[PDB]
């Protein structure tokens, strides 16, 4: 699962990729948090 402190880390890693300063460590950390993230998240766009 993910908290508050989790999802500050992803939006700077987001960031660091976006700016590409993010290294492997951090990709990696950040594909998961997001996973941990997206537990029980549906696209509410399309009601997905």
């Amino acid at each position: 699962m993910i908290s508050n402190a989790k999802i500050a880390r992803i939006n700077e890693l987001a960031a660091k990729a976006k700016a590409g300063v993010i290294t492997e460590e951090e990709k990696a950390e950040q594909q998961k948090l997001r996973q941990e993230y997206l537990k029980g998240f549906r696209s509410s766009m399309k009601l997905e």
